[PDB]
């Protein structure tokens, strides 16, 4: 199929597949990142999926059918005997409960594509409690409780990595290798085409939604900023970069643009320090993610300079592309075959994804969800969050309202309560303590 | 210095570090790549360059100077005792003698940034035979005696590669991350922004060579396509991919357009057959190195028009800079710490770098060398060569004409003879009865 010789990661699945002891994967959710994945698995070498988990049962036969053409390949379990006995007959064991598979003797990772925050909580820490492998799609999540489920996948000797291809991971790649080589990164971040608008509900995009059949959440989400402010945050707390200001500046820039513009003032761009998260709107950036080094020496300004790459002290890293969750088992691959992760948060976060209502609201009522109508993501350093007693973001669904809260304001402790009693409002209470 | 937390490789080689034993390179030649590598290397972690050597000792002195600002990090050795001494006080040593550094206890990988093939086959088969490893930057070396040298470091358990940083090196950091997914590599190379000038000789650029400070023969072989050919070459013998014809397309496309055009004809494009090295002439491809990549299932198909990587079946992966002698120290970084090369030839060659005339020659005259006068390389399938007798590019600097040869035509051993005694005729001989 590839028409090449087997090389680096290639050649090491290969060699996987060659022992007849495939890589297996146990999946949790079946929508669409979860589709994606078995259709992606269903073409490599050394990895599978052992088995698939959703809440309502046809959804798995749903998204393997839409892998394969047919349902021939899945087979129900009940039980544990079931399980192994349909992944030892090379089927993928479908059930409705996400137990038998972060329990599965044969299963050596985990990954969580529902896209459900207090899920991949729920299911993140126990996977890590069976001694599995946790791959992290749920960046929600992440920012919320990454890095204690990190410390706690070290105590059971286990990996915990956010899965390649979305964002976040995509620029962790840039940053590696601007820092290998001893550069300073200026700025790093993700692009957008057209301006974020703050104010967007499924009323206005409920048309588009139906239309593509996509979950209208995920457009909102899009639109208001939530989903950038959650991937910068991300990229944050793996690295000690920090938005310069709340919200970060989000200026008008071209790809050719970004090293004029998101680097200090006293240079002529717009931030008040160098070492930041950061998003731009305009031309050519996205589908990617960038870093902007500096230069120290003037002989690789020059060589950088004569190569064309741009016009010194700093200068633009592009990786043009990223392929959400068709990238994921090059995670799963490197987790397993190598020991490596992809990406974990520092054991300290530098930031925190906070919320800001989009809509007046008085005491009592609840607070939604992302995504909806009632509040948006906003990242802010941890310093200032805590002084302005900001909830973070991943807490806030299905919250109370006990305060008045207008548009455009934060969302604090004075003003709002999360559900005490969800998994992930228990989770990062621990986070805290442990931190404290 | 670099604003962000230590991972991966960049944590890997302060970790090295912190052992108190760098990673020592013997460096081979003080000129523009060498004194790129001395000031590359100095701002990095764990990797020091533990010798330096030069025909002429006092351009080691000078490459120095041009890193630091003053040659106190110098101390010059002529005997290993000497050698030994210096690396341990904490200089680059320096020395007129190869054989010196080839030979040093202290030193674990060599390069030889001379950029001449001749002494880069000698100092090449030298490092295997001491037992060190070798990363390669001559990349006229490699496609000539590449093989044999790979088989020779396999006998010795060193490890060979190419350097990073350079096209063949980059594009295949795209053809592992597309084959390790199971996707179709349809195309591969890299782009130029100006069309070639086969007809191009040193007097068309004595004028830029002297207001550049650079060697002319560095921008002859570049206009006239002979590093292009080289470089295709080097991607095709490492992977399986071919030319689709002798020479090469190299269409005109913008990077835009190199999904609708280095694709097969059927489809619109202009190759006979999917997997192929070729290069475009157009805007926006250079500096940087690309993969055409084929999807064969509908639903990634879909992933990647909504991610707006492309239209497909046919997507581009490109990366849009190469930092030359920059990221050499990343190979030896992998090579030392990891035991993986960046790159290697397969062990049965699949192109060859051939030569033709630029002018008219009549016997008894001599051939010159790349980026001059005489001749010129051009890229052909091995059968292909083989039929025509043709003479590896990399064997005829100073050869001698044996029958008259028009301009156009092809250098074969009918017409010409390499100068017999070359270490690189020599090591060539010994890979043709390898592979016999
Ligand atoms: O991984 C994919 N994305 O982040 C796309 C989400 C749209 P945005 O880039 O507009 O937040
Ligand atoms: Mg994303
Ligand atoms: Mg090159």
């Amino acid at each position: 199929t590839t028409n090449v010789a087997l090389v680096g990661l290639a050649r090491d699945l290969a060699a996987r597949a060659e022992t007849g002891k495939p890589i297996r994967i146990g999946l949790i959710g079946a929508g669409e990142m979860g589709t994606d994945i078995v259709t992606q698995v269903a073409r490599m070498q050394g990895i599978e999926v052992g088995a698939l988990s959703a809440r309502r049962l046809p959804n798995t036969f749903k998204a393997i059918r839409t892998a394969y053409g047919d349902e021939e390949n899945a087979r129900e379990a009940t039980t544990e005997s079931a399980m192994t006995r349909a992944i030892e007959a090379g089927k993928i064991a479908v059930t409705d409960d996400n137990d038998l598979i972060l329990s599965n003797p044969l299963i050596d990772v985990i990954i969580d594509a529902t896209g459900i925050p207090e899920v991949g909580a729920e299911t993140g820490i126990a996977a890590i409690r069976n001694g599995k492998h946790l791959v992290m799609m749920n960046v929600e999540a992440d920012v919320t409780i990454g890095p204690y489920l990190k410390a706690q996948a070290d105590k059971q000797g286990v990996i915990y990595s956010l899965g390649a291809g979305d964002e976040p991971s995509s620029c962790m790649e840039l940053i590696e290798f601007v820092s290998a080589l001893g550069y300073e990164v200026v700025s790093a971040g993700k692009g957008k085409n057209n301006p974020l608008n703050f104010d967007a509900t499924p009323d206005d995009y409920r048309q588009e939604a139906d239309r593509r059949n996509m979950n209208v959440r995920l457009l909102v989400e899009f639109i208001d900023g939530s989903k950038t402010m959650v991937e910068m945050a991300a990229i944050a707390n793996a690295t000690g970069l920090v938005p310069d200001i709340a919200g970060m500046h989000g200026p008008r820039a071209s790809i050719d643009q970004l090293s004029h513009t998101l680097i200090p003032q006293a240079e002529g761009g717009v931030l008040s320090k160098s070492g930041v998260v950061d998003y731009s709107i305009g031309k050519g950036v996205s589908p990617g993610v960038f870093v902007v080094a500096k230069m120290d020496h003037p002989r690789l300004n020059e060589r950088l300079e004569d190569l064309k790459i741009g016009k010194g002290p700093y200068f633009t890293f592009h990786r043009p592309y990223h392929l959400t969750s068709l990238e994921v088992p090059l995670t799963v691959a490197r987790v397993v075959l190598h020991g490596k992760t992809d990406m974990v948060p520092l054991p300290k976060p530098v930031a925190e994804v906070c919320a800001v209502a989009k809509k007046d609201m008085q005491p009592g009522e609840h607070l939604d969800a992302i995504g909806q109508y009632c509040y948006r993501s906003w990242i802010m350093t941890v310093p200032e969050a805590r002084a302005a007693k900001a909830i973070p973001c991943g807490l806030l669904q299905n919250g109370t309202v006990i305060a008045p809260i207008k548009k455009g304001e934060l969302i604090t402790y004075a003003n709002a309560a999360p559900q005490p009693g969800s998994r992930i409002a228990e989770l990062r209470a621990l986070q805290d303590a442990m931190l404290g």
